């Protein structure tokens, strides 16, 4: 007749807890809703002795845990926490050593894109706004880098396995990053049209699709006008500590010295694996836990990350 | 022993054509990968001699169709356009009545979500910068809304039936949306720490999550300081067009002449229903296809729109 009970703690963040007394003879879900320990779903569960004092997730079922998830998160998206506790099942079991000085992630279900773009952070000046990010991206340069992956899953709605596109999971990143101060200003010239000037901010100023050459960006590049012909876009003004060139997957020749990573991908639109190629004293070509070293490089590369501080064009 | 054809048309964004032979033997998935009629997929369906001549969607399986999707949609998602194609064969089968001189949706597929915010939009000045959205809004606002609903769902990552969250949905929309002048400045003052003041631009600068209230914004709201202090902030200036206040529902009170336009929504974390009040010559609220008018409104709020274009405070 005695209803026995454990202690828990209930949270969103994994930072403040919320206390509660569980009835041992229900499920989590039926006291909670989805509830999750550790990644692992428990919502269909009945609590263990094992489980007194420990911190379950929840989803944001009142208005303290709603204010809480929005804070460390900056999203309100009502499947977030579900997909990134379901991310954090796997990606708790992946293995992150360190080549070259840097984090990355031996390959395990699909995730070469996700290597590749941690390994690009790490080489870029950049500083998240969401505490998650925040915390999680900490522990990931320190080599414990599970909830980073699985925030990156969340953030850009993809599931573990799932073919994932290099260029589109740094946009997601980097509209949670702080580039407010980014400027870009570009000026597109056609013969019959005349000029016309552009000015870029934030995200938008530190990534380009069409050409993976920076300097090919400074000297213009050909791109239709409304008109018919075909018209010349070039950089006036660049403001950024990097710029982002992407393109679809073309044989490219990186050299040694003249662009900070890459990210080469092999394959087609359905199918295919990452690569990731950094400059530092020679060119070495990371491959999820793989490391090889070369001092050319060829191959089908989608994205190129270059340093930058500020420049002007000398173009009248 | 002579195979039989029929011309057709592939695309990925309904404008650029490309002239294609199809063998009328062979599915269109063996002949073109994904395929898609007017959101309908095809690609297990062998061409029919009605085909001749229309327009298919395909995935971006060459360079040149790679920068085709690009340009108008600004995402390189590999999954978007089946998505979005997934969505437009549920959103071309809904109506869009006009309800006070607006478009709304009929009720269908737990879309009232979707409604308010379309509703929304035809009230706040935003410009697109998607030639794909800037094309499915201008029809959507003459009453032929399909494409635009089915692109909200493709770019928030929603299926058709999924629960949504309308300042989620305002937060993707608004991160394709030309925000780049709007401009934010706040103070928080803590009694032990001291004042700090902050920049906030872009999306940033006109949504606002932790009260529905404008006015209570600009007197001054309660949030932690890291001392452990309760500290204030305040809106110091603002330059924008609009500005939308959000908040976990709560009962609270509209006012004829105060706001723009609101959302509420009546439920729980994992079930519940929006509906929209407009301040116009009197209160009107518009659930999907159904119209009714008030005085006065009371209800659970979670967001709240306001005109703007520059304010500063008197505070000193
Ligand atoms: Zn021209
Ligand atoms: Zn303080």
């Amino acid at each position: 007749r005695e209803v026995r009970t454990i202690k828990v703690f209930t949270t969103v963040d994994n930072i403040n807890l919320h206390t509660q007394v569980v009835d041992m003879s229900m499920t989590y879900g039926q006291q909670f809703g989805p509830t999750y320990l550790d990644g692992a779903d428990v919502t269909k569960i009945k609590p263990h002795n094992s489980h007194e004092g420990k911190t379950f997730y929840v989803l944001p079922n009142d208005d303290t845990l709603r204010v809480e998830a929005f804070e460390y998160y900056h999203t309100t998206d009502p499947s977030f926490l579900g997909r990134y506790m379901s991310a954090l099942n796997h990606t708790k079991k992946w293995k992150y050593p360190q080549v070259n000085g840097l984090t990355s992630i031996k390959w395990a279900d699909n995730n070469s894109y996700l290597a590749t773009a941690l390994l690009t952070l790490q080489q870029i000046e950049l500083k998240f706004n969401p505490p998650a990010l925040q915390d999680a991206y900490y522990r990931a340069r320190a080599g414990e880098a599970a909830n980073f992956c699985a925030l990156i899953l969340a953030y850009c709605n993809k599931t573990v396995g799932e073919l994932g596109d290099v260029r589109e999971t740094m946009s997601y990143l980097f509209q949670h990053a702080n580039l407010d101060s980014c400027k870009r200003v570009l000026n597109v010239v056609c013969k019959t049209c005349g000029q016309q000037q552009t000015t870029l901010k934030g995200v938008e100023a530190v990534m380009y699709m069409g050409t993976l050459s920076y300097e090919q960006f400074k000297k213009g590049v050909q791109i239709p006008c409304t008109c018919g012909k075909q018209a010349t876009k070039y950089l006036v003004q660049q403001e950024s500590p990097f710029v982002m060139m992407s393109a679809p997957p073309a044989q490219y020749e990186l050299k040694h010295g003249t662009f900070t990573c890459a990210s080469e991908y092999t394959g087609n639109y359905q199918c295919g694996h990452y690569k990731h190629i950094t400059s530092k004293e020679t060119l070495y070509c990371i491959d999820g836990a793989l490391l090889t070293k070369s001092s050319e490089y060829k191959g089908p590369i989608t994205d190129v990350f270059y340093k930058e501080n500020s420049y002007t064009t000398t173009i009248k």
